[PDB]
Order: structure tokens, then C-alpha cells, then sequence
């Protein structure tokens, strides 16, 4: 009729819920989200350095020099470059650009140009380098031309056969560009070179190359119905670049020196810039986030979190919150604020409740011990910069993106999946904790007193607040109430 | 013996088998086979829509019109193509065709095409478009040639400059093929299309081209020793294709619209089609969607199960099936349970009683049921593999395409496996907390009113009938009711009787 | 106050320390290490089969007979190529390989070749096959030229059109390497082949091709600045090649039959063989592969364990070892029990002694060295990384290449390490449960003929001595036969 304990655990008003493999929607004490989802709506800069936004310029535009990306002429550093998804300023004179793709995916490894310039346009003595120009590229106006190659005519009636050598004396590597012009008609080409068999080739200790002139008949594009193939290879230094030609020559004034490789991509957003610092950004925002993870887009640079296909990702830190003299068979005890697990005792003084402080530090110890180990182990995951393909480039294209999509439902399922195998065990890990210490109470007074069946513990012996600490402390001493209790359990047998 | 109540578990003879991480090979009473290892046999169409089966024909001899070959002159809408691993009836005159592959890999994502006319035949009056005819390419015994493409010969010993255009008005994308012919030897150019430098040469709005012949001495395959090399283009909608040709130009006379782009395939299968359907295709027969897995062939096209490379995938759904070849639970399951998978066996007078917690049955059944729905759903949206083809000069290429897809169906035939051996050990390890939760629901209840015997059964210190049975099934049992007459029950036994 | 039965667990010495997901170094009774760490730093055979070692040679050096390069006059099969990585004997004439990286594949998946002749340098009765030769690749001071093809000059300034045929009457495929020369000016050309507009074609039933000569003024390379296009086919069998060419054809003397195919691989190494032997080989040295995994190197040819990115792996197998008036489970584990795993101890009339429950403890033992090999075996099917090279322009394909050679190795350490950490907690947890299921069995035996001392002890209300002990860890004790003199003796502690 008086002097018990009971064991039960901490109980509140959370209502942040978790899953778990077999039940879902399970309601807990604590949980923490592991999932970062926002993202400002903003290009910014990374780690202080700010891209290079190419407007509605290509990037053949950009290293060609197309009379209208003027403002990207003599461009700075950059920690990445934005292209838009169909820029307006490319090729303005029709025609192709070789191994375009495997070009981009080489600035990708680079952030600083220095362009320089190895063939003056002042140097084309005994050729013309004025009047190649055409209403394909306007400037302000009309009729210019790609600022970075000359289109040479014939002078006086006459193309004398051009040989030029350039030698990189520099130590950076030389990216160098040329091409070669497909007229429309045996006429046009008389018109403009002169002699009707040309060729362009160009030398280096790498790159060995003849180009003729394919020559035909095609629809206009951009008002012209010739095209220009533009070519471009990497000059080492020490190494020496050969030109040769007697015609459709679209020789290089300029040349852009590698000053900077290192980390970069080229991002395909239609966005543009303002000004702020992140440490990852996306075709979609910036991120500001210690989240492992994020959903917000697959591609990102920087060091960032890591991207999942996933809506919602909560780890369970505390208990199932079941809140209800009691006991813990009926429910948790909402009075109880010192720790997880603890006890509530009665006696002839009065009443109170006392966590079990051993138990609940172990529990947030080994609890921190899964939360921080899981987070931050296994942070390998398949980050990525994506990549372009052209039209005859499709079977590898899908290569890459089955692959891309591959490891990203197998990381998701990866992530998923822990979390929720997780939850069940520390969900049941606490479901536990509070039956150990349950045994560890009874297993210490014995038949000094009677288990009632909700989780309480009433004594034939009556003890406070110092055996009430002697049974939270482990340190009960059973032979010292032994006869005492015998003699009450022996009267209460009778009556 | 006076009255008794017992807590056991269902068994019954059963002998389907599950493994589980640390066990192998445990007989359940319940299990959920989930990994489908049938297959038919016969090529089907997929949901109602047949393929188109090209028997005896490569791509290249259907599109080019081989006479081998036959049209599909109704233009009908495909599920899949199928094409056998080595077809008879491809290039009857030798050649290639270039980005072959590339193209075949467009297919896939087509499943509709409707011929069109862009040069006719008889519109080539300035040149010979009978005679370019030939052995190789035969019909009727006579020699014949590609219906789709124009062998132009010169004409009156004359070979006048080629400029034909063509406009898509259409709304659709055309694919337009073309080739040109490599004679043996100067001499026979000459003899074909006299002028002795030629070239044939095409401009769309992206495309630019000016091919020249490649006279080689070559060893006579089908018969020819000279050479045919194809080309292929899309002309998108509004756009234009012009030709100029001076000599060995093959002409296309047809254009394929595409009007349906969509999801295809190109299966290699040697099988042949008769009157089935299915929702999922392999090449070596269709199999049944119902379940979620399977093991018959990693390409498969359709609503299709998702592949791993197992021989057998048991989920165990019920209990053990330990039973007794009376006591509860210690030894093990009782087959006089009916429904309920955790029940009781009251015993007063000397008959009988099974009966079952109702309450923590449908609970478990209610969330090994719900369980199961959620590891499947976990892997749908797996790794399937794409069928997809290479020439000889792209074995790199080919060799990361099939390492990345064997690496993915690994990591998931991995994923799964691991996956159902935890959920086996789990899910059984849940009955033996459920088991033992009902024994402590009752023993929390009776207190020093009845007996434990390490058997799972209490004997009562009273007398209990039918309605205190299901007093204690309840959890509404009155301890402080029979407390009085229990103690001197109790008191008896103590002093000797 | 006598007679006492305890349940208790395996304890001894034990330094060895695992991981769980919750816990951090955890020592336990017996462990099992299963990553390989270390290697012998030296290039062997692959069991039995050597490696071909290139020394300081290209494949093109040696397949098209750079002076420098040795022949395999011995036709050897091989288990692996060995190739510097940047090897200093290639084309010592400078020129490109088209399809170089293809053709290193096909190596990569042969393992014998057989060199034949197939046009004689001697049947070139119409032309020079000796003055065909260069300072840029000397053999031992003078003039010399790649062994295996001939550079054919006009004879007496002629240069008669070229038009041989060989037909393959062997089984195998063979392999024929060709080429072409491009010169410095057009002077040059007419120097060595007069005829100055001019073609090299090449036909198959597989193979159409003709090419011309770029004649363009490029930097000098090894003292040349003309340079020299090489092309290979695989002439299948009853198939003929033949040639046609007018000048500038770098005529192939030998082929090479293709007369075992199977697992190779071209390893970049600087390593020399070492007279050795093993089960696998990496580009660092050979690793003892009894080990399920290893993080010597990812590229790692043979029966080899898989590869992991971990410093650490190591399986749990016994017990927590936690040691330290007998007492049961509850305060830890008995130094004194050695033959088994669990079991009991007896403080009855006759004396003190540790006997061990051989039953329960074996099914542990069973299943824990079962679990073992299924650990093993489910990586059976892990991922190998295969050597591949590209060159630039193919810089797009190499990353994709090695994104996912990357992203494998990773997931499958991930799971790797992920397996062993949750093992290892249910390793544990095993032990936990046996434990008390060992307790219980006791404990609903003895009934109310013994008190629970609330350590993991029982103390009888009868005598016990040694039999009726061994009744009770035999799982029968006779409780009928014991509760008389129990009975008896709760009612005197009950009161005196
Ligand atoms: C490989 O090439 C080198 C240089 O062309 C050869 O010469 C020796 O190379 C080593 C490098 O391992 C130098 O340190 C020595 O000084 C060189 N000479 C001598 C006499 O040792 C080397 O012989 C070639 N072969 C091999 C198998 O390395
Ligand atoms: C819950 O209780 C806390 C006080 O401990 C209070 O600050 C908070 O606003 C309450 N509301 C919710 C939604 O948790
Ligand atoms: C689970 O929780 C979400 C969030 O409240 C809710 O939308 C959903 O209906 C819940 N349960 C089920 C079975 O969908
Ligand atoms: C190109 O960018 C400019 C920048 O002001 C923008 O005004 C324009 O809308 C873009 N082009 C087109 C065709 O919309
Ligand atoms: C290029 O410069 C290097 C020295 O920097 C020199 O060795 C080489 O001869 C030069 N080449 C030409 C074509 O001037
Ligand atoms: C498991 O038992 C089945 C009986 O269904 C038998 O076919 C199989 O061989 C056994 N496998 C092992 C590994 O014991
Ligand atoms: C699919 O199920 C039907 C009955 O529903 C069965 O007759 C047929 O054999 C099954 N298919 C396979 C491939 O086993
Ligand atoms: C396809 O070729 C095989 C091989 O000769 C032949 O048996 C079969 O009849 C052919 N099919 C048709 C429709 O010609
Ligand atoms: C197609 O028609 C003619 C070709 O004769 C051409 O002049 C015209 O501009 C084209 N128009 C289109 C493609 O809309
Ligand atoms: C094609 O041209 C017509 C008229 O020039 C235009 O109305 C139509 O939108 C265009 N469609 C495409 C797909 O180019
Ligand atoms: C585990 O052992 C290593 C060895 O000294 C030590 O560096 C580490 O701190 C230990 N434990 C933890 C929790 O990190
Ligand atoms: C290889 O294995 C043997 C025997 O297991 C051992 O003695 C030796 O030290 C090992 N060496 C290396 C380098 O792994
Ligand atoms: C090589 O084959 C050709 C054609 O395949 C054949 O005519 C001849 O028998 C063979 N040549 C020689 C020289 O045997």
C-alpha cells in the first residue's frame, strides 16, 4: 500500500515523426533532417572567384571571337563558366567546328585565359585581310568577321602559297584555332582564291593534317550558303605549329594561352548573376548547407552535400512518443525531463522522478556515436559534371546518362534504406534500454519486493531517499532488508 | 492436473524453405516466393502492338530494300524489331554503311515509319535508271538491285551534272539514305560513268559532304569486286538536302518519315512470332510480370520484373515451422490453430481449447504484409540494361557499355539478395518477440495467482471457465477479485499436501 | 547457504579491437582480419605463365620491329603485358597509329601470337627494299628502319605500280600491320617514288580503303620532319588481302597469327621481372590473395581479392571480452571457461570447476563460421577494374571510363565496409541473446527449487553434487524428483 518505483522513459510534445522498413509515420521524441532542400534562385560566385556568364554567347562564339560577344573579348578568371541552353551567338557564318564537344570538356580543366596573339593581321603581306568580311556577322551595322581568325582573299589576281610557323617560346600550353572555307561554286572559288585545286595544312610535332575544300550546293543559313570547318589543336611548349595553303585559308590572329587549369564546368542555365559567395551551386541556385545530403539538382560544384533522389530523409535521435504511478508498460512519462530512461519513486516522504543517468549518456553517446559516424563515413558518393554529345555521338551520350542515373538510384537506395534500418534499430535499441534497467532494478532487490506488472515495483521493506539512490545507483544492499522484508511477505502470506 | 492456460504458436506442415544471413535453409510455415524463372518460349507482341519481325534481313537490307527483303507497305507501328544474330539478306552488294550503328540505335527510339517518294524513278531523264542492275542483288533469277536507291548510269555515253533538291514540308523528320559506288578500275569507271574524277556531294542546313570513289582491287564477295558505301541523314522539318553528283552516285528514291518516336528496341533473337502477347519480351521467350524479380535473360522489354543474377528469392512471410512430431511454446508449434498465427490452449476439465490472440496476429500480419509491399517498391526504379551494337573498331566502347551494365546488375543482384536475408532474419526474429509478448502480456497480469512451468503454460492457483479465459485473452483480467481465494490455494501446497 | 549452478561466458586475453555502427573500437574475444595490406614490391608470373615484358618499348615498338625492340622468336604465350608508362622505343620513324588504342585492346584479350612472313623482303624484285632507311631509327650507329615492314624505293628512278595478293590458309585470325609515308615537300617524293601523284589501297572482304600522301612541312621529330601513318586489319580465315600502290606503301614483311585468345591485360608498370611467382599481381607488386579483400592498388590482375578504399576491415567471431566468490554473466566474463564459448559453473559438496555447454555453444560456433564464408561469398560477384587508354579526343569517353570505374569501387566499399559494421553488431547481439537463453534454460529447470541471486547464479534448495549438475546442463533435470526436500527447506528459511 506505499513505498514503490517505478521505470519508465521520457515522453513529450514533439509530434516530428520518422519511418521505419516495416511501419511508417512512427511518431518520436527527437529526429533531425539530413535532407537539404532550398536553394536560393541565384548564380553566385564559388569561394570568392565568379564565373564567367557567357549571356547568350556560345562558346565557340567566345573563342572565336563572333562580332558580338565583344564583352568577353579579353575575359578574366573563372571559377565556372554558364552557357545558356541554346546561346544565340555561335557560328554566325554557317558551318561546323571539329571535336566541338572534347573541346568544352577540356575548359572544364581550366580557369584562366591569356590570349595572345602569334599571326598580326598587319603580317598578311601579299594577301588580303580586309575585305574578308560578310552581312553573316554583323557587327554594329553590318559585315564583319570573327575577331580572332582573318578570312583571306586573293590580292591582285593572286593567292601565293602561304607557309607560317609559330613556336610556342612560351611554358603554358597554346590553344590555337583555324579553319577552312566550303564555297558554293567552281566560280566562287576562282572569285576569291584564285586557283581552283586548294588545301589547307597545318603542322605540329603532334598533328599531322590535309584539308580540300568539299565544295557544293546548300540551303542558306544566316543569309549564307557556304560554310567555314573550324579546327583547333593544343601546342605545347618547345613545340612548333606549321601552316601551309594556296586558298580557303581562315588563318588564327590570336592564340589563348592555358594559365590556369584546375577544377571548373560549364553549367546550362538560363539564369545570370548577382552577387553573392557559396560553397556549391547549381543550374537552379546556390546552396547554403552542412546537410549531408540535398535534392535540390544532380549537378553541383564545389564542396557541397550529395545529391539524392529522395522527397524526405529524417533520422530518429529519441523515442517513439507514447505519452500516457504509471509505468512504462502504459506509456512515457512526460514529468520526466533529466534524461531518457529514469525512474519515478513514492515512499513516505514524497514523490519524484530521477533519470537514470548512466543509462541516458551512454544512450546520447552511442546515439551521436551512429548520427556523426553515418554522416560523415561513407562521403564518396558519386558527385559528377555532366557533358555534350553530338548528333552521331548518341549511343555513348546514353552511356552516359544510364550511367549517370545508375549510381544516382543506387546511392539514393543507399541512403534510403540506412536510414531506415537505422531507425528501427535505435527505435528498439531504446525499446531495450528501458527493459535493461527494469531488470537491473529487480535482479538487485529480489523477493524483497513484489512486481506489480506495469513496469512498478512495490517493496516489503520501505525504503527513501537513500536506498531510493541506492537502487538507482546499482548499489542496493539486499542481506540488510532481508529479514525485515521475509517477516512482512511472511505476514502477508496469512493475512 | 488443475487448470491451465498456454501460449504456442501456429505450425503446420509446410515445406517451403528460406535462408537468412546467418542460417541457410530454415522450413517456414509462410513464404513468398518473389522471383519469377519461366519463360514461354515464343516472341509476342507487347500489350496488343506486334514487332516487326525482319526474319532473314538485316536493318540495312530492310531500309535499302534488298529484294530479298520485303516492304512493309502498310507502314504499320512496332513494338520492337527483330532481327536474327546473323541475317542472311543485308547488303547484297558489298559495301558498308556508314555510322550504321549510330542509326540502328535511332530505331530504338522509333516505332513508326511511313515511306514517302522524293525522286522518282522515272524522273531521272538526263541519265540510265535501268541498267545499273547486277548479279550480286538478284530477284527472279534475273539480276536486280536495292528497290529504295537508283544505280544512275551514264546515259547516251554522256554523264551530265546531278542538281536535284528536296524540301521537307512535312511536319515530320525524314531519314534519307544515299551511297556511292567504288569501282574495280579506272577502266570501268569510265565504262559506268565516263567521266573519270566524280564525286557526289550533298548540303542540308547542318550536313556538308563531297565524296569521292576509292578504286581498290578487292576480293569478289557475293560475286562483285566492286563496293557500295552508304550514308544517312535526318532532315528535320522546313529543312532542305540538295545533291550534286558527276559520276557514281546512288540515288535515293524513298524517304522514311518517322511518325511515332518512342520507347523500342532491336532484340537479336532467332525465334520466330506466333499469336501471343505479354507485357514483357526477352529473346529467348516472354515471362510473366506478377512477380517483381527475375532470372531469365538481362535483356528484357516491356513492363518488365527487374533482373539479378539468382537462382532462387524465398521472403519469408509466416512463422517457423518447428512442431511437435499438451505444452506451449517451448517445444514449439501447435497445428490446432486455425487462424491466428499466436494463440492459446486453456485447458479446465479434460478436454480441450485453441484459440488465438486475435489482436497481436492481425498486427503482425498487418505489417509483414505492409513490409513486403515496401522492399519491393525499394528496388523498382533498378538498373534495367539497353540493348545496343558495335563494329569492330569501337571494342572499347562496347566493353564499357557491357562492364557498367554487368556492374549495376551486381550491385542490385547484391542489393536484393542481402536485402530479403535481412528482412527473413527480422522478420522471424518478430515472432519470437511476438511469442514472448504474449507470454509476459498474461504473466504480467496473474502475479503470484498461477504457476510458471518452464513450458510456456500457467497452471492457476484457482479455477477459471470459459469467460475468464477471455478475460485474460482481454488484458482485462481482476487480479484483486480471486488474489483471496489464490492465497490459501497457495498456503496448501506450502505446508505438505 | 551451498550448492550454486552459474551462467557464464568466455573471456581470455585479447587485444584485438572491431567497429559497429555504434560503437567504436570494441575488444573482443576472437577476431579475424580480412583486408590486404601489404605486397612484395616485385613483377611475377601469374601462376606458372610469365608476363611479356616490353622493357623500355611501346607495343607499336615492338609490333612493328623499332630496331631497339627484341623479338619473341620463341612464339612464348603470356599471362599480362608490361609496359613502362612512358616508354622510350616507339615510333622512332615519327608517325601515328590510327586505331592504336583499339588495337592495345586486342592485346588485352590475346595471349599467344605466331609471327609468319607473308611477303618476303626478298620478292620485291621490281623495287629498292634496301635503301629504305633513317637516321631516326639507328640501330647500333648506322641506318635502319622498323624490322617487320619494308620501305619500298624506285628502282632505277621507277617506281612500277604495286599489286600483290596473300590469302589466309591458316585457322587462326592473323593480324597485318601496313602503312604509308608522307614527305616533307614535294621534291622528296619524287626523290623516292617519282611518281608523283600516288595511292596506297588495301582490300578485303571486311577492309575497302585507299589513302594519299599529305605531303605538309611540319617540325622535325627525332632529326625527320616527313612522317609515316600506320593501319592494321585482322584478316579472318580464307579471306585474301591484297594491295595496290604506286608509291610512298610501307609494305607489312610479317603478320602475326592471333593462336591463343582468352584473359590478358597490358599492366603499366616500371617494375622488372623478378623471378617470382603469384596469384595476382598489381602495377606496385604481387599480393598474397587469401585475403576477401585488399586496397594495395585498384588495378589488380588474376584470382584476386577484391579491391576496397579502406585503411581497416576486420570481422568480429567471438565474444565482448570483458573479464573481471563466483559470479554468472552479470558481471562479465570467466577467464577459468576455455573449452567453449558458454556454459556453467558449480560450487557444489565436491569442489569448484568450469564445465562448458558444448550444445549451444557449437551452433554458435556453426553459424558464425558460417556467416564468415557467406561474407565471402557474396562479393564473389564484386567489381574489377579493367585497364583501358584513350587519347586526346577521347578525353570525354576516358573520364566516363574512370568516373565509373571510380563510382563502383565506391558503392562496393561502401558496402563492404557497411556489411562488416552490422555484422559485427549482430555478431555481438548473438552472443548477448545465447547467453541469456542459456541462463533461462537453467532457470525454467530448477523452477522454485532454487532462488535467483540476481547475478546469473541459482542457489538450490536441495543438495546437488556433480551428476545432478551434469542433469541440468544435459537440459533433464528431474524437478518431480527434488521439490520434496525443496519444499521443505523454503518453509524453514521462511522462518528460522
Ligand atoms: C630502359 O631505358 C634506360 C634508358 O634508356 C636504359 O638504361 C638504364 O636505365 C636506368 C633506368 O632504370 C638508368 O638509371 C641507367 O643509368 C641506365 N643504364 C644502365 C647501364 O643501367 C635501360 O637499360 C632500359 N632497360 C630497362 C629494362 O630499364
Ligand atoms: C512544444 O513545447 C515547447 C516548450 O518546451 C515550446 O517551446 C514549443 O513552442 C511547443 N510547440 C511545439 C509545436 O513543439
Ligand atoms: C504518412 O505521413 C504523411 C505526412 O503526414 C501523410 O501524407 C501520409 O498520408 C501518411 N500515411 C500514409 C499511409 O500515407
Ligand atoms: C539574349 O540575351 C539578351 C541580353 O539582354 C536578351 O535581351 C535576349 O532576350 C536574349 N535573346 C533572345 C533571342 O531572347
Ligand atoms: C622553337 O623554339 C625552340 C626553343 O624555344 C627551338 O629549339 C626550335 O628550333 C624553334 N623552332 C622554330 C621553328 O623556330
Ligand atoms: C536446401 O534445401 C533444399 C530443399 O528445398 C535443397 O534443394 C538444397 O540443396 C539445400 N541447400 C543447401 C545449401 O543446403
Ligand atoms: C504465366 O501464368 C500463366 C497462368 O496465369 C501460366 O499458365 C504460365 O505458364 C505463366 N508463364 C510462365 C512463363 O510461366
Ligand atoms: C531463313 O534462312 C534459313 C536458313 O536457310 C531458312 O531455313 C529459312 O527458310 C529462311 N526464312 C525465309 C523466310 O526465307
Ligand atoms: C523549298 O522549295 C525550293 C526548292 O525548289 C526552295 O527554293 C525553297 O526556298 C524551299 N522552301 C522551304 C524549304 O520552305
Ligand atoms: C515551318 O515553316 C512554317 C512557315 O514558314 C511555319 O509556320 C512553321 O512553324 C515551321 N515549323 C517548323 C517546325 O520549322
Ligand atoms: C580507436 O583506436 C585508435 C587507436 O589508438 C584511436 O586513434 C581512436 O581514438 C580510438 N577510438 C575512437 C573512439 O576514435
Ligand atoms: C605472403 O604469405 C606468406 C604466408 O602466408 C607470409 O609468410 C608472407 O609474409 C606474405 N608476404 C606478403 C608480402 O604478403
Ligand atoms: C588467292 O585468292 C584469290 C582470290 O580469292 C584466288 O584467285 C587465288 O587462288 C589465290 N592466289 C594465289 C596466288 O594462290
Amino acid at each position: 500500500a506505499g513505498d514503490r518505483i517505478c521505470i519508465g522513459y521520457h515522453a513529450n510534445n514533439s509530434t516530428t515523426q520518422v519511418d521505419t522498413i516495416m511501419e511508417k509515420n512512427v511518431t518520436v521524441t527527437h529526429a533531425q533532417d539530413i535532407l537539404e532542400k532550398e536553394h536560393n534562385g541565384r548564380l553566385c560566385s564559388l569561394k570568392g572567384v565568379k564565373p564567367l556568364i557567357l549571356k547568350n554567347c556560345s562558346v565557340a562564339g567566345w573563342l572565336l571571337g563572333n562580332p558580338m560577344c565583344d564583352e568577353f573579348l579579353n575575359a578574366p578568371e573563372w571559377s565556372y563558366i554558364v552557357e545558356k541552353d541554346r546561346p544565340s551567338n555561335g557560328l554566325c557564318y554557317p558551318g561546323t567546328f571539329n571535336y566541338y564537344e572534347e573541346l568544352k570538356h577540356l575548359m572544364s580543366s581550366t580557369n584562366q585565359f591569356e590570349k595572345i596573339q602569334i599571326f598580326p593581321r598587319s603580317s598578311w603581306s601579299n594577301h588580303d585581310a580586309s575585305s574578308g568580311v560578310s552581312s553573316a556577322c554583323p557587327y554594329n551595322g553590318r559585315s564583319s568577321f570573327f575577331r580572332n581568325v582573318v578570312w583571306l582573299i586573293k590580292k591582285n589576281n593572286v593567292y601565293r602559297t602561304i607557309t607560317r610557323t609559330y613556336n610556342n617560346t612560351n611554358i603554358e600550353d597554346l590553344l590555337i584555332i583555324w579553319g577552312i572555307h566550303h564555297p558554293n561554286n567552281a566560280a566562287e572559288q576562282i572569285k576569291l582564291y584564285q586557283n581552283p585545286s586548294t588545301y589547307v595544312s597545318v603542322g605540329t610535332s603532334t598533328l599531322n593534317q590535309r584539308s580540300i575544300p568539299e565544295i557544293a550546293t546548300r540551303p542558306k543559313v544566316n543569309g549564307q550558303s557556304g560554310r567555314m570547318e573550324f579546327f583547333w589543336t593544343i601546342l605545347r611548349p618547345n613545340d612548333s605549329i606549321t601552316f601551309e595553303s594556296t586558298g580557303n585559308f581562315i588563318a588564327p590572329e590570336y592564340a589563348y594561352k592555358i594559365v590556369k587549369k584546375g577544377d571548373s564546368a560549364i553549367m546550362k542555365s538560363e539564369l545570370s548573376y548577382s552577387n553573392c559567395d557559396t560553397k556549391c551551386q547549381t543550374p537552379v541556385g546556390a546552396i547554403n548547407s552542412s546537410m549531408p545530403f540535398h535534392n535540390v539538382h544532380p549537378f553541383a560544384i564545389g564542396e557541397c552535400p550529395k545529391y539524392v533522389k529522395l522527397k524526405k530523409l529524417v533520422l530518429a535521435t529519441g523515442l517513439r512518443n507514447i505519452p500516457q504511478i504509471a509505468g512504462f508498460i502504459e506509456g512515457g512519462w512526460q514529468g520526466m525531463v533529466d534524461g531518457w530512461y529514469g525512474y519515478h519513486h513514492s515512499n513516505e516522504q514524497g514523490s519524484g522522478y530521477a533519470a537514470d543517468k548512466e543509462s541516458t549518456q551512454k544512450a546520447v553517446d552511442g546515439i551521436t556515436n551512429k548520427v556523426n559516424s553515418i554522416i560523415s563515413k561513407m562521403n564518396s558518393q558519386f558527385e559528377a559534371v555532366g557533358k555534350e554529345f553530338n548528333n552521331l555521338e548518341r549511343r555513348i551520350e546514353n552511356l552516359n546518362k544510364k550511367m549517370e542515373d545508375g549510381f544516382i538510384d543506387v546511392w539514393t537506395y543507399n541512403a534510403e534504406l540506412l536510414v531506415l534500418m537505422e531507425n528501427e534499430r535505435t527505435l528498439d535499441l531504446h525499446d531495450s534500454n528501458v527493459k535493461n534497467l527494469y531488470d537491473k532494478v529487480r535482479r538487485q532487490l529480489r523477493d524483497n519486493a513484489k512486481e506489480l506488472g506495469n513496469g512498478c515495483f512495490e517493496f516489503y521493506h520501505r525504503c527513501d531517499n537513500k536506498c531510493m539512490e541506492s537502487v538507482r545507483n546499482g548499489t542496493y544492499d539486499y542481506p540488510q532488508y532481508s529479514e525485515e522484508s521475509r517477516l512482512k511477505r511472511e505476514e502477508i502470506d496469512s493475512g
